[PDB]
């Protein structure tokens, strides 16, 4: 499952240890320009809430997933997936 | 800090949810050909012990890491690096 508790633990590691991915997400899937920083406010089964510093200045964007997340691994799989595709284009 | 408890938790997750990689490591860093499948047995700070099925026979190899692992996060970062570098090998 994906509960707010499960969300925060994700956004703690993601922000602490995988920050360059959060930026690549805002850049490719968030349609931001010259992203200096991005952090995950929340992750739910339908999308994640990013706080991005990008062209025009700091903002909150919502990235919607193509499909709902059934479990937590779904979230692992999407964050590996989005990283790969976001690296493929640029 | 990697305790045989944390090795079992990483190895089980790797084994049930990311086997395509375990096989990539065994291929590229384990110098294995026609890798039917592979499994993570254990991960200690100096390397991982892997069960890689060659065609008609099972071998136990160890991938020593090119730099010691401090903690679990270092453990994630290398499983991530080695995946990236294994796919490049093409
Ligand atoms: C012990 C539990 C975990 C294991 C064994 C694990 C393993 C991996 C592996 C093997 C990859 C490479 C994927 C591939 O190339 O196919 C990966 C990527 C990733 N993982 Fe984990 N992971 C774990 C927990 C987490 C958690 C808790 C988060 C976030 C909250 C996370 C976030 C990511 C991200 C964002 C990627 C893509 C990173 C990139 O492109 O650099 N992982 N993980
Ligand atoms: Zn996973
Ligand atoms: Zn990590």
């Amino acid at each position: 499952p994906l509960t707010p508790a499960i969300s925060d633990r994700i956004c703690k590691h993601m922000n602490e240890d995988h920050a360059s991915a959060i930026a690549l997400y805002a850049q490719v899937f968030g349609q931001q320009t010259d992203v200096t920083m991005a952090q995950m406010q929340a992750i739910d089964p339908t999308g994640m809430d990013l706080v991005v510093e990008s062209e025009g200045g700091s903002k909150t964007i919502r990235i919607e997933f193509e499909q709902p997340l059934k479990d937590s691994e779904d979230a692992h799989q999407v964050l590996i997936a989005m990283a790969k595709q976001a690296r493929s284009v640029g």
